[PDB]
């Protein structure tokens, strides 16, 4: 087992050093990049440059395709089991270093529909957005910017020094500038919305779920540079869990605002935080699922009124962030209660399948660690189609137009930023 610590080399400090090193390689599949969005917090301090994986996974329903060089290995096991064991077999583990949170590892995308790997549900939504279920690469090194030390730090497992030397040679090329090439269309009128809405609330009102994420997607034709629709959006945004992905499928841009969940040194937590007869009951909808995998007794939450996270537990000795991955996912906060019920309406009244969107973004590093997001606020580019989704969590007493208004403003903000 190979503990060494990464070999590092730091390049001068820039305040746009991400966007600097990555906009040379936004054009290349499987170059990432993880943005804290210039954030000011502590869970945006970092940035994350990976590109030129050593070896590649890609799920597509029930199948993983793992390729490496020359070689290439079709599976149909647990997509994050695959890739715990691809990690293992790296043998690479070095200690934690809270300078650099990922050490080379796995980073990419998860995207929601990888949730059926995990869960059994019908599936009777429209696949329209062909973009792998996994989109993750191993990285043996890695590019990081870190904005509470200024510094930026280029490191690798191979030989940093060759690492960079690629990396400076790589040329800056012009990039055809973005432009929307129509208006925004939602996949759903007023009306069509209003009907899935009142079908959550028979569901609702039947007791058959306490709340449904239901959202409407918006699509437009775009020409242009997708890198460039991220500059301006990151800008205008300042998310801290935003990223680019190259796929070989597309390019995901996503603005998130929002932790998934961090997994540090075997601690776990999820969002930053920011005698009678109780008639309220406050659901944590991300509790269930970290307590079946969290050391018993270990979980933490705030004290409520009518720590720095939402959640804070315990990860077991024995379970690796990709089964705390596995059990969490996709999100009990973008789906609804009873998690998997929810996910069953959302099925059978959104048009199409989620694909990225609401799915997560992250990386498991070779020390262990894991960070991820949940991509909210994130559009798709694939073929001139860009798309971009809103939701709203549906419980008893919401109102409908009140609820499809709130899906607008959601996302208001960047589609018209697209725009104009
Ligand atoms: N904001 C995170 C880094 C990050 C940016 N975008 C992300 C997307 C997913 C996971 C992590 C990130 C940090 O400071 O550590």
């Amino acid at each position: 087992m190979k503990t060494l610590s990464p070999a590092v080399i730091t390049l001068l400090w820039r305040q746009d050093a991400a966007e600097f090193y990555f906009s040379r390689l936004s054009h290349l599949p499987w170059a990432m990049l993880l943005h804290s969005g210039y954030a000011d917090h502590p869970y945006s301090r970092f940035d994350i440059v990976v590109a030129e994986p050593i070896c590649t996974l890609t799920t597509f329903g029930k199948e993983t395709v793992v390729s490496e060089s020359e070689k290439r290995t079709t599976t149909t096991d647990d997509p994050l089991q695959v890739l715990q064991q691809v990690l293992d077999r790296a043998d690479i583990r070095p200690t934690h270093n809270e300078d650099l949170p990922f050490q080379g590892g796995a980073l990419g995308l998860f995207g929601y529909d990888l949730g059926r790997r995990f869960e059994s549900l019908p599936e009777i939504a429209e696949q329209d957005i062909v973009l792998p279920d996994m989109a993750v690469g191993i990285y043996d090194w890695a590019l990081i910017v870190d904005h509470q030390r200024h510094t930026v730090s280029l490191l690798s497992h191979n030989d940093v020094n060759a690492r960079r030397a690629w990396l400076e040679s790589q040329q800056f090329s012009p990039q055809e500038d973005f432009t929307l090439t129509s208006d925004w269309q939602s996949n759903m009128t007023r009306e069509q919305y209003g009907e899935k809405f009142r079908q959550v609330q028979e569901y609702l009102h039947s007791g058959d779920c306490y709340q449904v994420n239901l959202a409407q997607r918006f699509h437009a034709t775009y020409s242009g540079d997708e890198w460039q629709a991220f500059l301006q959006l990151n800008q205008a945004n300042r998310a801290p869990f935003s990223a680019f992905l190259r796929l070989e499928q597309g390019a995901i841009l996503s603005l998130s605002p929002e932790r998934f969940i961090l997994c540090d040194n075997s601690e776990i937590q999820t969002r930053p935080i920011k005698d009678r007869a109780e008639n309220l009951m406050i659901v944590d909808l991300m509790r269930n699922d970290i307590g079946r995998v969290a050391v018993a007794g270990s979980v933490k939450v705030p004290e409520l009124f009518v720590l720095v996270s939402t959640i804070t537990a315990q990860l077991p000795e024995q379970l690796h962030a990709s089964d705390l991955l596995r059990a969490a996912f996709p999100g009990g906060s973008i789906t609804g209660a009873p998690k998997v019920r929810a996910m069953e309406i959302i099925d059978e009244l959104e048009p199409q399948r989620r694909n990225a969107w609401c799915g997560s973004i992250g990386y498991l590093s070779f020390c262990g660690n894991m960070d991820t997001s949940i991509t909210i606020r994130t559009l798709t580019a694939i073929n001139g189609q860009i798309f971009c989704s809103a939701g709203g969590g549906i419980v008893a007493d919401s109102q409908e137009e009140a609820e499809y208004q709130e899906t607008f403003d959601k996302v208001n903000r960047i589609l018209k930023q697209l725009e104009k």
